[PDB]
């Protein structure tokens, strides 16, 4: 380094916090759903939207037992999930804190509409980003979240699209390492259209390419980082049926071909998969003949706990039934993530 | 166009008000200075910071007599200079917009640093800029400012800060251009450092080249835009004397071998120089033998008035004769762009 | 210049060069047909393909009256052509010299496809490039053209084609430079497609910004170059039918949004045109209302020479009636870079 | 793939020789030495340069014994070398072939300054390298060698210099693997300098990230390369001593932030290095306690054979002796790519 960013206790305290992120058996939990969507989840399940319905949400999913210690590393908050509180009154990081994981806050302010571009958007949220990162890390939070949406479409993502949500990445990740907050790059791309599998992984492996040159740009320490691409999934509108099997060939293909062995583990999104689906996905994953120098574990907002909404429905008197259902996926996520795993 | 940014009514829309930004004999009026900036100019002049302080100095300068009506083409304000009011009571754009310029605001929200480069730093503001775009556009704003700052060191300006900043004043001038508002370009070169002319001009031909270079990316409709570049004056610890013709001739260079021909202006920076040395160099600019295919006017915060805030000396009496002192430098100014200015 | 490429003489003399090129009422004759190019010509005509029969072309056109010297400001040769004499035996620079002319050499050794493209190639000829500018400087030769073929298609120009050809074409320039040779950056955009007009003035906005980009990368003094652009003209499969001010307002709104003004002059090239088209084409450039801060001028290696090459048939009788249709084009486009001709 | 640059079976045998070439135990020896460093090499050895010398070289080299089997799994030629034949008058590719290894060719055709830059080069050799690389192919070449120069300097490699190596890097990877070569990228950094070891690895990993750029930028099939980089090693006059840990623990961490796991192999260069001093190197970077997930082998071309030069001495009588130096060489490098080797 011609003039450091990280002293070598910062890099220290960022592989530290990475490595125990994504640790064999461990994954992320996301309850990063802001009002829209979790107002939508409350529709879907009958629910009406105030702060009391997301703290008992909270209550079902973290305040679970202890089977889950091993199996969540992680969870990812909300700004005022984050201040809630539980019912027994103790804030949710010391809940999961307690429970063994590490407390995460979601820190980008949305997408906005690119200029000029069929559809693309960037995310903005980088004003006054180093205090309120030095304030989440006040708050017990040691990893962020920023969600970038590309798009394959018929001429998209442009080359301004992609350059430009790599750099905005790499921007929140220089901040977030400089307040001992380890980022999670997320360049998500969308399964929607006709584009089949060999389509998604040629675009996953120009925007990861692209993502990481950025990244290695703003001189970001690898091994203080986390990534939570997609998977190498086929659209919705498309014909051709791909085994699981392919699914995993795929995406170990794009990732072994872009990402760069110092990045201490990948953990996948969900992307309109389903609980079952996802799981198998990530077993095949890990069951890779290939070579894989990084963990490759789940970072699922949906497919961990839409079996534990749905238990809940509205009520309190389901809550341990529901939260069952949510240790009915965790387990099975941390066999996903270790290989373990058999359906049915 | 693939997908059009903008429809021919919002480039005619903003091809005219750039073009009246910069018409012939007139330039812009930086009244931008932030709580900082005008508390040190107050205790410069002896006076304590508070919002009536900055009411009484925008009625000095504002609230002029007829003779500064074709000199000050536009103005750019400060968020609640933008919505004060006078002692008249009339809102300060309504003022401008009767002495016959066009309002303006100062958009930027501050400087945060680089991780890993030698003080290089970027400049926020980009979150929810849309819809402040928008509701300064229902308050009279037609044009904003945002300030990049790129400093030349010994290993200074790295390819990092030069293709950020390049970066983010494309992206502003995307949202700005988006909401019917002409944005002004300002990659401002810091005049600190012991670098002669020669490296002064060599940087500012990189900085400009990639500044136009992100604007394109972003496809920016480079008619509705302004450029506020430094003029290339050396380091104040540079040994060497340049005359005013080097400066012009160095400064024009660089335009010419940058800046495309359909900017329809540049207007120059004070960059800490004497009003008379930024009057003198303006001239000089405005005289070159070479061919200029832009506008070439001022952007001045310091030079138009340093003498009146210095004449005001913290009293009402001294109003007229200040307000005198600040026209001593409009008219001065508006020979300066038209090349017609004598001194002494 | 932080570590200077040029000398202040060597900027002289290709500042000198390049003007004296694009001096009012002068352009470009292209002689530059190949091997395989000048065959099919002859096939056309009826005629083998022989040295000899380039030798006698090169007496039709090189050596015609004196009509014709302040039309012809330079013309670009081929190698052979370059080395061959004349019938009287003077070298045919001599002959371009006394015309009154300055004489230029192809250099460029044709098009290699890209792989993973759709058709997109680059144009390769780099090699011990240095050497053979400065042998063809002391045959000479002041002026260099390197022809960049970039596609309008469904999917195409990419970007790494884009960049490929602009750096190429910048490491040309610099090459070229550095041996007292004007280079000419010729970007040329196929006509080819059902693309209307303005897909075309997009594409060619977006390659002309990363040439000029990928100039200002590679330290090129921009006074010492030339540009060869094509004309925005549709596609032949385009249905819409654009007027020759429509073409002129596209081109010069294109060349205005990227050219820099410290290019000396743009030379079009015919782009598969007739003469009467690019005549016409180049006169409503020339009388466009904008602000144009560089000459236009033509380099036509079809719309000049097409009549006298019928004409010529494969016979020498003809010669002197032949040589006559190729100055009814020369005064003519003389005219047409003046924005003084009139059709009909 | 949007437009796949190669079929299934063009990908299948790239892999098969890349991973032929870098299978465990197994290296490069590099008999690239063109006219001037071979007749350098053998005026310091005080022997005249003819085709003859040369010849009995590589009888010396690559006519060792049985011994060397699985220490050398390819060589690299030049163009005549690869012609030249044995005293018994096999041709050398055969001999390799029945030898064990697999027939390589240096491409490059030198360096050539860059104008504007610190002494800073780039390679040229594109013109025409796809009908070279057919021919090669054609006479039992499997991959190719093209050296790209970078030197660590105070003001380089500058941003021009690196983007240029690497887009010219991509090239040749692309017009090799076209053609069914395993290119190896050789972004070789310079040991002049009094740079230590953290610049050195810093400006390694800025310019191996910007190779793999390039690499994606060019869809080049990574598991169709090799990679030939210089190890982190403090430049000459560099006061601080650095142990063989610190250049291993140096040295994997740059590979491990920027080179893709896709990659088969790492074949490190000489570099000015004794023998020992790269064999230990070698040996402590295979020991390295990280996560390597590419083989780390050895392509040298002074520290496998500078033993042997010395002891042939231009005297066919040591032949046998010589070659015994030779493969007290090979053996011991095949324990170094194995992390099995042991000093003294």
């Amino acid at each position: 380094h011609q003039y450091p960013a990280l002293t070598p206790e910062q890099k220290k305290e960022l592989c530290d916090i990475a490595h125990r992120i994504v640790a064999p058996g461990k994954g992320i939990l996301a309850a990063d759903e802001s009002t829209g969507s979790i107002a939508k989840r409350l529709q879907s399940i009958g629910t009406e939207n105030t702060e009391e319905n997301r703290r008992f949400y909270r209550q079902l999913l973290l305040t679970a037992d202890d089977r889950v210690n091993p199996c969540i590393g992680g969870v990812i908050l909300f700004h005022e999930t984050l201040y809630q509180k539980a019912d027994d009154g103790r804030p949710f990081p010391q809940v999961i804190k307690a429970k063994g994981g590490v407390v995460g806050i979601k820190v980008d302010k949305g997408v906005v509409p690119l200029a000029g571009t069929n559809g693309e958007t960037t995310t903005q949220g980088l004003d006054g980003l180093s205090e309120r990162c030095a304030q989440y890390k006040k708050d017990g939070a040691d990893f962020a979240k920023w969600r970038c949406v590309l798009k394959i479409g018929e001429h998209t993502p442009s080359s301004l699209a992609i350059m430009e949500n790599a750099n905005v990445l790499a921007r929140y990740a220089s901040i977030c390492q400089q307040n001992g907050i380890v980022p999670i790059v997320e360049p998500e791309i969308l399964p929607d259209g006709d584009h089949d599998l060999k389509r998604c992984q040629y675009v996953t492996e120009k925007v990861l390419a692209a993502v990481y040159k950025a990244l290695s740009d703003h001189h970001i320490y690898l091994e203080g980082t986390l990534l939570k691409p997609n998977m190498v999934t086929p659209g919705h509108a498309c014909t051709q049926k791909y085994s699981h099997e392919e699914i995993a060939m795929a995406t170990v293909t794009a990732l072994r071909r872009t990402v760069p062995p110092a990045v201490p583990g990948i953990t996948f999104l969900s992307g309109g998969q389903s609980e079952e689906e996802a799981s198998i996905n990530l077993n095949a994953i890990n069951k890779c003949p290939l070579l894989k120098p990084w963990a490759l574990t789940f970072s699922y907002g949906r497919a961990l706990q839409a079996s534990a909404l749905k238990a809940w429905g509205g009520k309190k008197e389901n809550l341990k039934a529901a939260q069952e259902e949510y240790v009915k996926r965790a387990l099975a996520n941390s066999l996903a993530c270790q290989g373990k795993y058999t359906p049915s």
